[PDB]
């Protein structure tokens, strides 16, 4: 199936090179970008899973109460005949009532674009559930996902993406 | 099937953005004269599709008559909430009796590697039959695509170890010129 491919692609491409190095970035912005008086950035990388794959570029559109803070330190590896190909994340303080309630590494699956793109409205939601349980499995059984990645699955039926975070990031604390 | 997908997000989550792109940044580096007179880069990406899906990161390693020249100038684009998401390419030195025969933007098609690593240890049939459909649909895609316009060149071969990834590149390369 595709989503099965996406998923691993997803996993094999991207997740494998950048969970293991991510702590060790967050820790950096952390001591040396991080401004004095702002939040320490959470040591997760919060991946959105809209199910219904409505994957917009800016997520402020998605949420205003979501703000682009910064970007992490940017990684480099060599990979598939391109010399530094360049892994870049962004950091994202999320909002309660115009103040900042949390802050993280946080985007998109970008694979569900790909459904997206691609027969049915219906057939597109059983793929991207597939696609969000495949990757879970994969996640559960490898070395690189330690509890330093959580997958944010949500259906949209009114509703708040930074609420659904934030239930998240508190949750790690404990 | 799984190919299909790998091929189609190849497409959207790269190709598509890249391609429109592409002819304007080699432009802009063989316009810099101290680039163009160690030779011109040709005006196609050159996407190398090997079928055992054997893809390894340095482009030396499988021939070191492919020798990395440069970086392009390089693009970036906000995509799913990462902020100037940074797409680079590198230059290739393509040499033949150890002398300069070609200059390329040139890159494994990234996603054979998931179906290699998806079976390294199912089966190396099953798998040549999935990198054979990733071309195949890839080869439509394009065909069909408005961002593909004489500026995109794929490379499928297999291996017989007697073999020159430069020579099979330099032809592609001779008939685009
Ligand atoms: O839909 P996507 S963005 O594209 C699929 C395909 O398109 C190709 C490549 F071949 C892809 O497959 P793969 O390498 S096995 O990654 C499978 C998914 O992991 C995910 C992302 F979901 C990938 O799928 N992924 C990978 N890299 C990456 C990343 N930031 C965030 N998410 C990332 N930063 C590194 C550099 C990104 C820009 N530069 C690129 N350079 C070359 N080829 C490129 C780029 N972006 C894409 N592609």
């Amino acid at each position: 199936s595709v989503a099965h491919g996406l998923a691993w692609s997803y996993y094999i491409g991207y997740l494998r090179l950048i969970l293991p190095e991510l702590q060790a970035r967050i820790r950096t912005y952390n001591q040396h970008y991080n401004n004095l008086l702002r939040g320490a950035v959470s040591q997760r990388l919060y991946i959105l899973l809209p199910l219904d794959c409505g994957v917009p570029d800016n997520l402020s559109m998605a949420d205003p109460n979501i703000r682009f803070l910064d970007k992490l330190p940017q990684q480099t590896g060599d990979h598939a005949g391109i010399k530094d190909r360049v892994y870049s994340n962004s950091i994202y303080e999320l909002l309660e009532n115009g103040q900042r309630a949390g802050t993280c590494v946080l985007e998109y699956a970008t694979p569900l674009q790909t459904l997206f793109a691609m027969f049915s409205r219906e057939d597109r939601l059983e793929q991207a559930k597939l696609f969000c349980r495949t990757l879970e499995d994969i996640l559960a059984d490898a070395p690189e996902s330690q509890n330093n990645c959580r997958l944010i699955a949500y259906q949209e039926p009114s509703f708040s993406l930074s609420q659904e975070v934030l239930r998240h990031l508190r949750q790690e604390e404990k």
